[PDB]
């Protein structure tokens, strides 16, 4: 109520919206290799938005071997979207990361790091 | 698929599919009046991929996100849509816009034009 | 828009609307059914829609990964809508041709009621 | 991957991934006083198949289309994540007084 969580905590639970909130807000858009790099940006922006949020680094690794398609394009997915998001709440970060594993078979969520400033 | 569709038809059908598209991608993202420009541009490039698409002009008209998170979210109050299709010789100009009068955002076809 | 023409409107904003409100939808072999009928659901909120028939085809395949589940997406996710608006029908499929390797969306019939 | 991650913060962080996935997907979707139920149902089901999700509860509660939209507004959610020995319950619904869907962390307990 609603402030429970110490700030490392709140650090944390931040990174884990914004990961799942980026994933699904923005898996599904169409782009290609033309795009991918305009696209990247808009999304950490949209995350930089986002509680606690101080930095964010997205990829959309996409080629021409991805948009082989009547279409011509592909779309933001698990498999091509790679995003670091740094948090901080008062004196603690947290690094969350998506990426495919491909080991995994899965676009798995993770907290690479929890950091005192 | 297309062999008894007209090119009138499908410029109708893709700027129907581009609109509902747009909208339920791009709805829900966290907007702010510094990042409205740059999102209305990623979503202008996104539209401009899909079939028979040649034209894409977006606003989110975000003013001053008095609130908790200082930020507001695209949605169908914000968001302003035209696209022109072309398929072959016919082109249909979509567009999406809350309109005031009916409380909900309203997609139509402004004009068919060959 | 004449009613014929309002009648492939919105079989394409149907498709388009659907496709992307959800994919990405966290989907196993079985909730597929189910997550199948929530779309029928929403489908049929939209102008002109009075009838909506969606499968998502998901195998234990799919699944087989860290997660244990896969999402709807365009290779899992066929749609047919059937649109009237006045005295005229569209119908409006979305399905992933091989072919193609693209969900394609089309108008299969447009028809006098 | 979560070698160094304690399962009290991993329950925290999976709580997060939840509702920002909960939230992002199905805002948007269309909805109706009839629909409502059901939709509620089809979320908490996506809901529970994610990472230590182990309990969801989701209220939908609900012009010219003759419809509205899933929203920040009318969503309510509570999960309960489970990892390891430890759970989280995590919130989402609108404050009045925000003005703002708020995303927050009910409690972390033993199981
Ligand atoms: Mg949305
Ligand atoms: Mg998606």
């Amino acid at each position: 109520y609603f402030k429970r969580l110490s700030d490392r905590e709140r650090a944390i639970f931040e990174a884990g919206i914004t990961l799942g909130a980026i994933y699904h807000q923005f898996c599904g858009t169409p782009v290609s290799p033309g795009t991918a790099e305009e696209v990247a940006k808009c999304i950490e922006r949209a995350a930089l938005l986002q509680p606690c949020v101080i930095d964010a680094r997205v990829e959309v690794d996409v080629s021409s071997e991805d948009t082989d398609n009547y279409g011509g394009y592909t779309e933001v997915s698990g498999r091509n979207l790679r995003v670091t998001i740094v948090t901080r709440c008062g004196e603690w970060e947290a690094v969350g990361k998506l990426e495919f594993i491909e080991e995994l078979n899965y676009p798995l969520m993770w907290v690479e790091e929890i950091r005192r400033v």
